[PDB]
């Protein structure tokens, strides 16, 4: 009868939003809003795991929602909006699921649920297929989408690209070159009068280990000088795939886990286009890489790793509803960010020097990004990951170089991954503010806020809270436009 995370409720993440917020709700303020943070904070993530009478089976199926706080002047609006797919017109027409899903059989999907981008002055919304949808700044319109496989020959890709201080936009995909599997990168060159898809090409391509089983990647890094490749021996089949496209079995049967080999990080020179060097780690699961960065002769390579790809296991919807129960599912989700570093003069497969930079559970992990993504840094923040914290709602930031830590958190509260917005004439790294959208545990299930955290000393600066009309879902990532 008894819980074992009686200070988790799993169940924030089971919610359908039932009913559109077109119109700005206006914010109840408390605090101190800094009044120079004015801007638009986008948020993506699931929002439905209703299709009529039917029910998605995997939190990765529930429908792409959209979130806005417009900030101006220490007043924040907020709206949510679905993304309006390819895969959410079919199953509201047919009034059933008729797409197959990563953990739901149809009674390929374009559920761009998961990140949302800038390119140039767009955004895009993003899943790891090749659609993705242009959005609405402004009231959270879907807009045009695009195909990567028509624009780059990309059959899929990273939701994850990196953006460049230029605007430049990388990403990292698997394309079909004569015939055989290769990782790519495509990079969609920005310019105030040209079109970055129109001008997108290949800049650097990888083999895969193994030719129908290559790597899947959520997160790739980027240097000075290099593209970042993590190998890890979580693969895709691609006759496993392919099966389970025709037979109609959900898709996440196509990964296939093989512990007894190890992970590779793989340089490709981002001059020539072609992997100049690769080095070994243990044998790990990762989504977000953290950062990383070249600094007097070494490679450095940040990332929230877990032993295995559990973590998949335990979002399925009936994982979730019972994890009061199950005795691993801490454990699959125990995640610990760490070090990868190495002599960039180091022999071809020399096993990189791997390093814990705190003792405690992150997951979603944001930096300084604009002045401080290919380079060396010092500060990270992230969200607790570890279900059996006492708070495993707690706001994170890392201090790499000492390994302090300094935390926010509050009861029946669950903030989201924070985003850095530095202060006007900011001076050091954490010179700036911490944005995370709030909701909460329990029966308070119709009520959404955005924090507002001291980035230097992760104090509660000021808050605006939102009642919704229907129940609030859980997002999982975001941009902030700055006006
Ligand atoms: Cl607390
Ligand atoms: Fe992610």
């Amino acid at each position: 009868e008894e819980k074992l995370y009686p200070n988790c409720d799993a169940t924030v993440w089971l919610r359908s939003c039932e009913e559109e917020v077109s119109e700005p709700l206006e914010g109840t303020m408390t605090g101190e809003f800094p009044s120079w943070l004015r801007g638009t904070l986008l948020r993506n993530g699931p929002g439905c795991l209703n299709v009529g009478t039917m029910r998605f089976e995997h939190l990765f199926d529930s429908s792409a929602l959209l979130h806005r706080f417009a900030i101006d002047d220490g007043t924040v609006t907020y709206q949510c909006r679905f993304l309006r797919t390819n895969t959410l017109k079919k199953n509201r027409a047919a009034n059933r699921i008729v797409v197959t899903e990563f953990g739901t059989k149809s009674a390929m999907s374009d559920n761009a649920m998961i990140s949302v981008y800038p390119f140039g002055d767009e955004v895009y919304a993003f899943t790891e297929g090749p659609i993705i949808h242009r959005v609405d700044t402004v009231t959270l319109d879907t807009l045009e989408q695009k195909n990567m496989t028509d624009c780059v020959a990309l059959v899929n890709h990273t939701s994850h690209p990196h953006v460049m201080p230029n605007g430049d936009v990388y990403n990292v995909g698997m394309s079909v070159v004569k015939g055989r599997i290769r990782h790519v990168v495509a990079k969609f060159p920005f310019t105030e009068k040209g079109d970055m898809f129109k001008s997108a090409h290949i800049v650097a391509s990888m083999a895969p280990r193994w030719a129908l089983h290559p790597a899947y990647m959520h997160t790739f890094g980027i240097t000075e000088n290099y593209f970042v490749i993590v190998e890890q021996p979580l693969s895709i089949s691609v006759y496993g795939l392919m099966t389970n496209l025709i037979n109609n079995n959900k898709l996440a049967a196509s990964l296939k886990w093989y512990p007894e080999y190890e992970t590779h990080i793989v340089l490709l020179s981002r001059t020539t286009g072609k992997e100049v060097k690769r080095f070994r780690t243990d044998t790990l699961f990762f989504l977000h890489i953290i950062n990383c960065y070249e600094h007097e002769g070494e490679l450095v390579v940040d990332l929230c790793t877990y032993k295995d790809a559990k973590v998949v296991d335990a979002m399925y919807v009936h994982a979730i509803e019972t994890m009061q129960s199950n005795a691993d599912y801490a454990e699959w989700f125990r995640a610990k960010p760490k070090r990868l570093q190495v002599s960039l003069n180091a022999p071809k497969m020399t096993r990189m020097k791997s390093s814990i930079l705190a003792d405690i559970g992150c997951e979603t992990p944001r930096i300084h990004y604009d002045l401080h993504n290919s380079k060396y840094y010092r500060y990270f923040y992230a969200i607790s990951s570890d279900v059996d914290a006492e708070n495993p709602g707690t706001v994170i930031k890392v201090d790499t170089k000492t390994g302090e830590t300094k935390t926010w958190c509050r009861p029946n509260c669950y903030p989201s991954e924070p985003i850095f917005v530095p202060s006007p004439n900011a001076k050091d790294e954490d010179d700036g503010v911490l944005l995370s959208a709030l909701v909460w545990g329990g029966e308070m299930n119709q009520t959404v806020a955005l924090l507002v955290l001291n980035a230097k000393t992760m104090e509660e600066m000021g808050r605006a809270t939102f009642n919704t009309p229907s129940p609030a879902p859980k997002c999982l990532h975001g941009w902030f436009l700055p006006t």
